């Protein structure tokens, strides 16, 4: 049943299929209202082979693990190379690059231990100046495409990726603003399907899910529609779509828990996404029942 955990807030999911198990990284809200403001300290990690029983591993990842920052464990994504694991964090950066920063880690296995992979930031916010907001380096997304280039898609209000290099922790090209998204707000997720490619962001403000196709990694990114509506009880939309055991889920997060769930007081939730024949993807059905178990 949704919301899949009861005894924590999780928010801004993101994940991965490692040997036959999912593995779903989220950030704990520790806000004690929704009132005031999010309180992120720590990203948790969880497992499961069947998508429905989820075993707990704990914190992964604390934000002051990395010691250029000030704290704030905000979105976040995972994402395994050459036998590694390299989690890409957004956290408030100290003030000698003030702003919301990218920052990485690496750890040997999908649970870690992880360790930061650079020392300093992979993204600072003042790399990014055609806004003037200092939240804009936020909510990375990290997708290794056929060819073997990795790119590293981010942002709040202004989307962008970059290449990175094959060792993943460093930037491999110019950063480019993406067109073809309206009313981007945050939240990208990158995946690819058959011969196509899926951009699906938080769009709008309270935010629904909406999603772009594109023929390529580079896109052009063509707006196919809404994903999600706007989630039960939360005005942030944040997703992460993964195909596992020949079914594709849909992982999100509400404000629908309890005890007083709310914007600052989220819950990691799970349902079914369907694909259509010409490859649009239908619209998801938020449910409390959720996703039955599909074991291998
Ligand atoms: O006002 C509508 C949209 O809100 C912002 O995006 C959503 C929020 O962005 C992040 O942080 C919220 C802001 O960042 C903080 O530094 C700033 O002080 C907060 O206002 C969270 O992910 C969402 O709540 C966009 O700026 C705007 O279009
Ligand atoms: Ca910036």
């Amino acid at each position: 049943e949704n919301p899949i955990f009861t005894d924590v807030f999780t928010a801004a999911p993101a994940a991965l299929v490692h040997k036959g198990r999912v593995y779903l990284y989220a950030g704990r809200d520790e806000a004690p209202d929704n009132t005031t403001f999010f309180v992120m300290n720590e990203w948790l990690v969880y497992s499961s082979d069947d998508m429905a029983n989820w075993e707990a591993h704990g914190p992964g990842l604390r934000a002051k693990d990395f010691t250029w920052a000030k704290g704030d464990a905000w979105a976040s994504q995972v994402i395994e190379r050459n036998g590694k694991f390299y989690w890409y964090v957004t956290v408030r950066h100290d003030d000698t690059k003030p702003g919301f920063a990218i920052g990485v880690a690496v750890g040997d296995s999908p649970i870690g231990p992880f360790k930061d992979a650079l020392g300093k930031a992979l993204i600072t916010n003042d790399m990014t100046t055609d806004t003037p907001i200092d939240w804009d380096d936020i909510d990375p997304s990290v997708f290794i495409d056929d060819d073997g280039q990795a790119y590293l898609f981010w942002g709040n209000t202004r989307p962008r990726y970059a290449k990175l290099k094959k060792n993943m922790v460093e930037l491999d090209g110019p950063i480019r603003a993406i067109e073809g998204l309206p009313e981007f707000t945050e939240a990208i997720w990158v995946h690819k399907y058959q011969d196509n490619y899926y951009l699906s962001y938080a769009m709008g403000f309270p935010e629904k899910i909406g999603y772009a196709m594109g023929k390529s990694i580079k896109g052009p990114w063509v707006y196919k529609g809404i994903l999600n509506e706007v989630a039960g009880n939360t005005p942030t939309n944040h997703q992460a779509i993964i195909e596992f055991n020949n079914k594709h889920y849909f992982i999100y997060h509400t404000g629908a828990g309890r005890p007083d769930g709310g914007q600052y007081r989220r819950s990691v939730s799970i349902d079914e996404l369907f694909y259509n024949p010409d490859g649009t993807i239908k619209r998801i059905v938020m449910t409390t029942e959720g996703v039955a178990p599909n074991k291998s």
